């Protein structure tokens, strides 16, 4: 299995740069609105302790430089929604795809298009951790890069990049400007909560193994969801929700293995370990493939 | 530090579907030419042992159905270059990027745009293995998917997809239609030569691990180039040349770790194992980042 990103072209055509003073970052141009992190209005000194509402009072439409490449897009209005700025521009983007804004859950994967000065640099797949960080790859100038999924040519934007934590993981918002996790957009060292293993994705991995004939681990037992959840947490695994059980539905039907039967198999792996055995060639259980990712690859 | 592909937009605009009889696959549309695997002219019967010149002489321009999304492109000429078919069309692709065809060397990386029915599906990074296979992700209908690098707006196409070996690895050609490796476009079970590990790439990746605050595998030892190469070859690693040592220069300077000092770290990793420890989240020594890849991402 490869970590596979979606083709990035539909998002590349939406990337612009936004500058306010010498502060430059990336923006997302959809129809006649450009979305970007609101801290673009801050000076380095203001990022230490910002009052966004006051900083924005001193800004006008003509303080914002929006560029597609080197071509300036005239700003005709501005407003703030949570931690994102919305700049109304006088040109509707002809490359705007069909799109939606969605807020994802821990465990869901998405493609990140890393950008610098409005220019796309690379694309890779990330998973939202239970502690609401992603293990990204971002340098100075990457803020405003976005994460997305594509379903039948509709682009669902789910992430806009804001911050690197002292541990080197990354934090950001949805496209309505609401952070994932307890983080805030100020220049301070912030720490994430202890992370856990993404149980629903480990189960997807086990289904993937069964699909490919690697099924030694299937056991003879079963469990209730509540009993499994209580054991899972003693091993630093996320509890399952009803939504997790339902997104495992297609793989459960494909293999004939009930979701709760697979939970019982995983519970043995957790208690007894693997015993030098491997699954899909690895001694480690993988937790960054969603049930959808397994269906796409298999 | 993550496996990172090039943005695929410039390539997506070039992907089309090519159909001959009941055989369909993907093609690459640049200016007024569509490039695709030549076995699209074969009926599934044919693939068992094709005589390609003999089969192509018997086809007409109108046997080729080329679709760019919903629009049909009219084929007005065709020619064969090794394992690649070149269909001349009456329409120039307005989204043709600046491009070049290159043949890559083992150990080098490229981005793959996996396509089905002329529609792009996914993008990921691959390396050309020393045995000239690639460890990709390709299903039925993926033939004609391409691999590429991008350098300041210019797309260097280096791979066109043709085959999945029984072991699950993949094989293909350059855009002049010459296979990488000893493979042939006939429907047979084909084995590769014994693979080896790309040593310069593992070293580049260890430099990447240090830049992300993992220095655990480092040691106080040193080694000569030849003594390292003796141990490398014993572990089925490719030899490290002096040119490799020079390519590793910048990473050595940013970290202050001499190349042969890093070789001694790798020697210890090979001789003792990683002991249940992980490097950048991997339980295994990773060999599909080039020194260029590491610099581009870390800097
Ligand atoms: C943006 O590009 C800002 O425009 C930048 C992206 C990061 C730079 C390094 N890699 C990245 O992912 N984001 C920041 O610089 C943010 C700015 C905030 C939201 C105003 N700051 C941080 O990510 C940040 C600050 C501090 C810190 O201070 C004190 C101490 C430790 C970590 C840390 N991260
Ligand atoms: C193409 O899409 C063909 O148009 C297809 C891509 C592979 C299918 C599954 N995954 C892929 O990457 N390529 C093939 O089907 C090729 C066609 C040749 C070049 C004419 N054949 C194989 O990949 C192939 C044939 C055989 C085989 O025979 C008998 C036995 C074992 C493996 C095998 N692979």
């Amino acid at each position: 299995f490869r970590k596979m990103a979606f083709p990035s072209g539909k998002v590349e055509g939406c990337m612009v740069q936004v500058t306010c003073g010498t502060t430059t970052l990336n923006g997302l141009w959809l129809d006649d609105v450009v979305y970007c992190p609101r801290h673009v209005i801050c000076t380095f000194e203001d990022m230490l302790n910002p009052n966004y509402e006051d900083l924005l009072i001193r800004k006008s439409n003509h303080n914002f430089l929006v560029q597609a490449g080197n071509v300036q897009l005239r700003v005709i209005g501005h407003s703030m929604q949570n931690c994102v700025l919305k700049l109304k521009v006088d040109t509707a983007n002809p490359k705007t795809p069909k799109y939606k804004f969605v807020r994802i859950q821990p465990g869901q994967t998405f493609s990140v298009l890393a950008c610098y000065n409005g220019s796309p640099s690379g694309v890779y797949q990330c998973a939202m951790r239970p502690n609401f960080t992603i293990k990204g790859s971002f340098l100075n100038g990457s803020c405003g890069s976005v994460g997305f999924n594509i379903d039948y040519d509709c682009v669902s934007f789910c992430y806009m990049h804001h911050m690197e934590l002292p541990t080197g993981v990354h934090a950001g918002t949805d496209l309505e400007g609401n952070f994932y996790g307890p983080f805030v957009d100020r220049q301070t060292a912030q720490a994430a909560g202890t992370d856990t293993t993404i149980t629903v994705n480990v189960l997807a991995w086990l289904y993937a193994a069964v699909i490919n004939g690697d099924r030694w681990f299937l056991n003879r037992f079963t469990t209730t969801l509540n009993d499994f959840n209580l054991v899972a947490m003693k091993y630093n695994y996320e509890p399952l929700t009803q939504d997790h059980v339902d997104i495992l539905g297609p793989l459960s039907a494909q293999t004939g293995i009930a979701v709760l039967d697979m939970c019982a198999s995983l519970k043995e792996l957790l208690q007894n370990g693997m015993n030098g055995r491997t699954i899909l060639g690895s001694a480690l259980l993988e937790d960054e493939f969603t049930p959808f990712d397994v269906v796409r690859q298999c």
